[PDB]
């Protein structure tokens, strides 16, 4: 429901967001 797991997005490498919501890179994201 809140789903509250920090996680590293591997896109660009920033902590906050899982890589589809990391829309830096161009790759699930
Ligand atoms: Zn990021």
């Amino acid at each position: 429901a809140q789903q509250r797991k920090v996680i590293r997005c591997w896109n660009c490498g920033k902590e906050g967001h899982s890589a589809r919501q990391c829309r830096a890179p161009r790759r699930q994201g």
